[PDB]
């Protein structure tokens, strides 16, 4: 559903296959990154933190190339 | 489980606006062909060629919009 809190989790970089966004504009109460891992499980992120956008930007430039 | 493959691609161009996230999908991981699978917020997906530089421009929207 919406996520509603933010994992303490750092996931690492090859571990992830997708992710999807949320934002406080749709119908979810908060702005929040799922990631979508390898286990075809769901992890909710923080889109303010770090490691989040760097693994987000790993992603798409491994899409680029 | 296992990731159910794309087994091609769709011919649907669907607005970006409309697109939420993706997934990619690696041949050597197993399916058949590589694939970029987008997410709309109707939980119906689409199968997507990373060939193709509409595809790989959707992906680079969505992650420039994270980084904020
Ligand atoms: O298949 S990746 O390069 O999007
Ligand atoms: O449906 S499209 O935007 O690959
Ligand atoms: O999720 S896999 O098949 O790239
Ligand atoms: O595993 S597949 O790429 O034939």
């Amino acid at each position: 559903d919406c996520c509603l809190g933010y994992t303490d989790r750092i996931l690492h970089p090859k571990f992830i296959v997708g992710f999807t966004r949320q934002l406080a504009n749709e119908g979810c109460d908060i702005n929040a990154i799922i990631f979508h891992t390898k286990k075809k499980l769901s992890v909710c992120a923080n889109p303010k933190q770090t490691w989040v956008k760097y693994i987000v930007r790993l992603l798409s430039k491994k899409v680029k190339n």
